[PDB]
């Protein structure tokens, strides 16, 4: 069992919406039964996927209605996490974690440029 | 499903042997097919126990010949991790990662003192 990523380097700008890709494999047909996909970012909980449900009450704080899984794509064995609305927080390394029968997880850097007013409130705000 | 851990701060010597432990729910018997334990510390692999056995051709080079997983506690509900010969290296933060039917993992805090001259190299 092995999950891959397309790309493992995304560079998004500030405002805008993106979406970062793990690849798990599916044979042909998906048993949602045995899926957990779990999205973090350091330490955050994005998603929580289990028993075919997303799971929303644990969301952290920073990612509610804003992060979602594209749950049609799983039948292609696609965990793909959608965020709107890309903040300067929203840079740096996530963690797309899968058991599907085995175990695994990749890494994917997220970099968000921003021009300077935006930044600013970032610089200021932390 | 949850994974626990009694401790998440360890302060360990340099030279010493420590053993950060954390805990999975286990009510029947043990079922090693559907267990795995995976190890890390920021993104190095240290252990993955998979198939009933330990994985070591991941493992990252500064904990070969260092580091185990202690299996007879595994039936009690316990993923404990030994590394021998603690080294200045292994302060960080430990992702102990369990599938057990469900999936969980948590953090472990590992700070190391060491003296003069073992800092100095
Ligand atoms: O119920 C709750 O509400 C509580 C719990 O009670 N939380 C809910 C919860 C539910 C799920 Cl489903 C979850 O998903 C874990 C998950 C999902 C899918 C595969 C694995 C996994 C496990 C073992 C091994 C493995 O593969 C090894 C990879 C090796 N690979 C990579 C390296 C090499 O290149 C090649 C080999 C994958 C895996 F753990 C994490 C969760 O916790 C949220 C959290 C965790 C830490 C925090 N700290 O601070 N806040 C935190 C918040």
């Amino acid at each position: 069992f092995t999950v891959t990523v397309p790309k493992d380097l995304y560079v998004v700008e500030y405002g805008s919406n993106m979406t970062i890709e793990c690849k798990f494999p599916v044979e042909k047909q998906l048993d949602l039964a045995a899926l957990i996909v779990y999205w973090e970012m350091e330490d955050k909980n994005i998603i929580q996927f289990v028993h075919g449900e997303e799971d929303l009450k644990v969301q952290h704080s920073s990612y509610r209605q804003r992060a979602r899984l594209l749950k049609d794509q799983l039948s292609l064995g696609n965990a793909a996490l959608q965020i709107t609305d890309v903040k300067l927080q929203d840079a740096g390394v996530y963690r797309c974690m899968i058991s599907y029968g085995g175990a695994d997880y990749k890494r994917i850097t997220v970099k968000v440029n921003a021009p300077y007013a935006a930044h600013h409130h970032h610089h200021h705000a932390a």
